[PDB]
């Protein structure tokens, strides 16, 4: 007999905190969606309500993935669950600070940009690392806040490692405008980044989910 892991490791968002972000997300598609720069873009394909196209939602709270493990029958679950950091984390209290919201034609998140203790506890071998993409390790750290339809998991992350592309090599542009939270900067191709003014904090708990 083996013990049978987690389905994903990661940081959970305490109720309070996780219905503010939720919030701010949702304000953001719909502020977005009204946009005058992203209406222009969108019709150049009427009105798209962000909220509805973003339909996949975590049901439950939200949270900062770290390994992913499927009970065991993911890659590297073993070695990342009885990891030292893992283990003196299980059930810790952290803050997670999100310096941006973001959407793509695929997903909608919040960039978590995580301190180096909170970086202890991101896995060392994802398939599709920030190293392979010249960004510094934990970039492709974030919250889902909604995918489409047919957006598979995991695609979030990769999302934000591609934004976080256009705005190292300087792709960020000016911004196109601005909603009360910050400035808003149009990437292309359905690239959107709301660069918050003031840098939210959540309170979330790092444990294993099991379904
Ligand atoms: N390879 C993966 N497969 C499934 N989920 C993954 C994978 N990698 C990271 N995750 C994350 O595990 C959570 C539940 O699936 C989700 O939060 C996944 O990331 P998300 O961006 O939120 S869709
Ligand atoms: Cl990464």
């Amino acid at each position: 007999e083996k013990d049978f892991l987690p389905l994903y490791f990661g940081w959970f968002l305490t109720k309070k905190s996780s219905e503010t972000l939720r919030k701010a997300g949702q304000v953001f598609l719909e502020e977005l969606g009204n946009h005058k720069a992203f209406k222009k873009e969108l019709r150049h394909f009427e009105k798209l309500e962000l909220v509805s196209y973003f339909g996949k939602r975590p049901p439950g709270v939200l949270h900062c993935t770290t390994k992913f493990c499927d009970y065991g029958k993911a890659a590297g679950a073993e070695e990342y669950a009885q990891q030292e950091v893992v283990k003196r984390s299980y059930g810790k209290a952290f803050k997670l600070s999100i310096s941006a919201l973001f959407v793509t034609p695929k997903t909608a998140g919040a960039q978590v940009v995580l301190t180096d203790q909170e970086l202890q506890l991101w896995p060392s071998d994802l398939d599709k690392p920030s190293a392979s993409e010249g960004l510094p390790p934990g970039s492709r750290a974030h919250v889902t806040l909604g995918c489409a339809a047919d957006v598979q998991p995991v695609q979030t992350g990769l999302d934000l490692l591609d934004i976080l592309q256009q705005v190292k090599g300087g792709s960020q542009g000016e911004a196109v405008g601005e909603l009360p939270r910050g400035k808003l900067y149009s990437l292309g191709k359905g690239r959107w980044m709301l660069s918050l003014t003031k840098k939210m904090e959540v309170k979330a708990i790092f444990t294993g989910y099991y379904g």
